[PDB]
């Protein structure tokens, strides 16, 4: 039938598009200049529909002298969340960010990066001859390839959508895992830093070309740039405005947080990612003795990248996953039983308490009180099922 | 605060289930017995809320004395649905299944698979004293994995739930990739076949124990087998028939059947696989002329098994993703733009044949004129874009 042909080319048609649609960054050496380049395309939404695509050039080098490393082909998956400060009256922009090496398979830099940085960003642009500039401040933890920013247009209005300054505004805190630690160019050349230059090529519009300076000044690393666009229209996307500031929806950044903080209970060395051995403690101290290949098999039914753990952002897609509504309900009744370890129906202090520390928590009696207060809807000093529903819910 | 350490807690459980939760059939040698043997656990959810629970342990050994292929460990991922005959009288299950073996990274029973094969299936069943009977037909495709069948109670009602056979009720018809085809043992004691024997436990019920002989008897391929069950409950879950017939819900036959006829499109050489060369040819027929490296980073974003290829199980997941509104529209834009080649706003006949045909269809020009004519509403010949969205939607 027409309506059967119809539905199966379009299904191939679009197949097409969903398989052909690289949205990593994608980073290979580039030994002559002993450095790396990159290129990728950003999908920028404009308001009330269409793409403004956004085709990025990138080449890094060196500032120092000292040797850096040089990587085999690979690329970064990078999650961003743009948001807005209610108590802001500069045109602002706030940033969430997580990004993380991968597609390859199983020094001094290096330690740089083990904690929280601080971050400072400067940058002084040229778009069609009006003059801007950025300043930004945040930190960065590698580790979980996190980075939380606030940048602040110093100039007044910003004369360029935000979305399209995302990329110029430090791959340096990207996670790069265990197993391509020798591919982590970025971290190699500080503290010296690096010169990032990029050029980005707005489709049927003009182009921005950038230079950038990456290093530490004392304990601070800062990213200094210049920006100029040349050739953009007068009401095209850009200079008009017509780009969509953030993505619908988002998971927020209370929730990512909150699943980050229950990251951190089952990644016990505090390196960015969960083992066996560490799923295995956690499944331990709740009364179960999971095997080690049971665990392996475990953690490779939702493990993305086939490295054998289970890094931030792979556990935000665990948890974000969809579920059936009686699979969800379902969920709960398990977790229920978790916490219910007598199986008597209602979750005491003792019960909560107990669980709490397994995990690794550190709570007084008094901490643990308050938790069962405040689910405790009928007060009989517990948490009955209905009551832990809510408390979910 | 208490709603924030509520909530933590909350996920660091729920993601303890969530990784714990083994779905997959987990396969391994038994040398001693010339085969192998596997267990998993089945979640049957029970009406009305809660799941029943069926542990699985099953054994194989081969009927001939022909050497067989003894398998490293790996799995079968599973994908199951059923559903009903309106114009069946009798008691009934219809049933459509994909199985993917995997678990493992980068000859005379083989060949008897590579094209579509007829089943037979009976069973002989005594639970709890009742005596049942079920009969069953249909065919196998191990090219993708696919099964469809339909079985019937040939001894009037079934006196336990449907689901609870369907695993009772041909693991050769499973899909080997490529790099796995010295671990498929199924296909490998074909065409004699083997003996298939399983305990299922009901958890806070009785058991089932299962012995099969799945062999070829001539051009068929035939499962035969005995069950018994004892030590169930009256009113439990199974002889009280308390549980879910079918999921909620589910991509249904038909689209299914949709997505498979695109999928061929790419699969040019029908192996049930889409390779780099596969999706470069189907891009070159439409004027698209991406590198080798781009089309492996392409595969690889949406690659499962990191085999480097798209299967069947694999282009489904991909096609089934959720899609923001937003998202779903623009893909629609740029389907629209693939099949309007000249970009003037209409799709006409000469431009849709020349997709479907480049495509690898063979429609003739009346095939064509109907796919315009169910689309065209105001019936200018042609398929604008309000026309083309409709036929999308
Ligand atoms: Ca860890
Ligand atoms: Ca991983
Ligand atoms: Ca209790
Ligand atoms: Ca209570
Ligand atoms: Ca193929
Ligand atoms: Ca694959
Ligand atoms: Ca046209
Ligand atoms: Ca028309």
């Amino acid at each position: 039938s027409s309506r059967r042909k119809w539905n199966k080319t379009g299904h191939a048609v679009r197949a097409i598009g969903r398989l052909s649609s690289l949205e990593n960054v994608y980073i290979k050496a580039d030994k002559q200049k002993n450095g790396i380049k990159a290129n990728f395309k950003i999908r920028h939404n404009i308001e009330d529909g269409g793409v403004q695509l956004a085709y990025h050039y990138q080449q890094n080098t060196p500032i120092g002298d000292g040797p850096v490393l040089l990587p085999d082909n690979h690329y970064l998956s990078v999650q961003s969340k743009l948001s807005k400060d209610p108590n802001e009256k500069r045109d602002h922009m706030v940033l969430l960010e997580f990004v993380t090496a991968a597609g390859i398979t199983l020094s001094k830099g290096e330690e740089l990066f083990t904690g929280v940085v601080p971050i400072l960003v400067e940058l002084d642009g040229d778009v069609n001859g009006h003059k801007f500039s950025v300043s930004g401040e945040g930190e960065g933890d590698a580790t979980y390839g996190k980075l939380t920013l606030k940048f602040i247009c110093t100039t007044g209005k910003l004369p360029v959508p935000w979305p399209t300054l995302v990329t110029t505004l430090v791959q340096c805190f990207s996670r790069y895992p265990d197993h391509m630690k020798q591919h982590d160019f970025f971290k190699s050349a500080m503290p010296e830093g690096y010169i990032q230059e990029r050029t980005i090529f707005f489709k049927d519009d003009g182009n921005y070309k950038t230079r950038a300076e990456v290093k530490f000044e004392g304990d601070t690393l800062v990213n200094r740039i210049e920006l100029k666009g040349i050739d953009f229209k007068e009401d095209g996307n850009i200079l008009g405005h017509k780009l969509e500031y953030n993505t619908r929806d988002q998971l927020t950044e209370e929730q990512i947080a909150e699943f980050k903080e229950a990251f951190s209970l089952f990644d016990k060395d505090g390196d960015g990612t969960i083992t066996t051995k560490e799923l295995g403690t956690v499944m331990r101290s709740l009364g179960q003795n999971p095997t080690e290949a049971e665990l392996q098999d475990m953690i490779n039914e939702v493990d993305a990248d086939g490295d054998g753990t289970i890094d931030f952002p792979e556990f935000l897609t665990m948890m974000a996953r969809k579920m059936k509504d009686t699979d969800s309900e379902e969920e709960i009744r398990e977790a229920f039983r978790v916490f219910d370890k007598d199986g008597n129906g209602y979750i005491s202090a003792a019960e909560l308490r107990h669980v709490m520390t397994n995990l690794g928590e550190k709570l007084t009696d008094e901490e643990v009180d308050e938790m069962i207060r405040e689910a405790d809807i009928d007060g009989d000093g517990q948490v009955n099922y209905e009551e832990f529903v809510q408390m979910m819910t």
